[PDB]
């Protein structure tokens, strides 16, 4: 309790710590007129100048980016040294993958929404050549009913190093295992509705890892789509899970699918 940090000359009371991951922390903040904020913190200090530029190029699409949609995060001020990166940005409520944690079921609707502003923030990122390849539930932030894509992917991940679900594959990609295309982000975006529609990743029940990578790649191991009230929602599953990246549906036409333009 009672600390405080400076970011650009300016004063924030930090309330908590709300995350963590790699060598960087988030924190719960205030500014001088109490408005809220989470900065992220990226402690850069073991960094070879190949991540040093990662995290460069990161912070500036994130910076142009949020411009373009409203379903990416916003970023408000940063400061950037030798030593470190603070990242002065939205606050949200908690993100996806927590809050799909909580919930049993979700709303048919809730998850509707949610869907669309993933397919509007990862369409945004692609119109500028960037493929996340990285996609999970806590890549996306819940505010005020609405999902805010949180970075990426363009930065280095750097290892845990000192004292201080985590690097999983439930959501990669047939093509990323074999050893990039923007159909790579429509798998993994396809895995997370999947799980908001069956309460488990498509390959979740199998625990040993290399069968499971073996089963992404393996052509005859069919992918259950039990059969549900929404038959579009259904169809948008069978058509992001496609295994040849170039039968897969792209993120234009799953923005004209029925499924996310139909009046129910
Ligand atoms: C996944 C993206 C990523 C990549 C590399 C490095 C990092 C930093 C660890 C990250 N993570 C973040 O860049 C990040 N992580 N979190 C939690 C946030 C960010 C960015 C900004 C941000 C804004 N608002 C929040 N709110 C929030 C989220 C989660 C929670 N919790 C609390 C602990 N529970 C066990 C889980 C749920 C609480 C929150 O606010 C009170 N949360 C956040
Ligand atoms: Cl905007």
């Amino acid at each position: 309790y009672f600390q405080s940090m400076s970011v650009k000359g300016r004063i924030y009371s930090i309330l908590k710590q709300i995350g963590s991951g790699g060598s960087s922390k988030v924190f719960q903040v205030l500014n001088e007129k109490k408005q809220i904020y989470a900065i992220k913190y990226v402690n850069l200090e073991e960094a070879d100048n190949q991540t040093l530029d990662s995290y460069r190029n990161e912070i500036a699409y994130l910076n142009k980016l949020q411009q373009h949609s409203d379903k990416i995060i916003r970023l408000y001020d940063y400061e950037i040294t030798d030593q470190y990166i603070y990242m002065v940005m939205e606050y949200g409520n908690i993100d996806l993958n927590s809050w799909l944690k909580k919930k049993k079921s979700i709303d048919p609707w809730e998850r509707k929404s949610y869907w669309k502003n993933m397919l509007e923030a990862v369409h945004t990122i692609h119109q500028h050549g960037i493929v996340h390849s990285d996609l999970k539930p806590a890549n996306f932030l819940i505010v005020d009913g609405m999902l805010k894509l949180i970075d990426f992917g363009i930065a280095n991940q750097m290892q845990p190093d000192t004292t201080s679900q985590v690097g999983t594959v439930n959501y990669m990609p047939p093509e990323a295992i074999k050893d990039i295309s923007p159909k790579s982000d429509v798998w993994s975006l396809g895995c997370i509705l999947y799980y908001m529609t069956y309460g488990k990743t498509p390959f979740q029940q199998i625990i040993n890892q290399i069968s499971k990578l073996h089963a992404i790649i393996d052509p005859n191991h069919e992918i259950e789509f039990p059969d549900i009230p929404e038959k579009d929602l259904q169809d948008v599953l069978k058509c992001c899970l496609k295994r040849d990246p170039k039968q897969r549906i792209s993120i234009p036409e799953l923005l004209a699918h029925p499924y996310v333009q139909i009046q129910t």
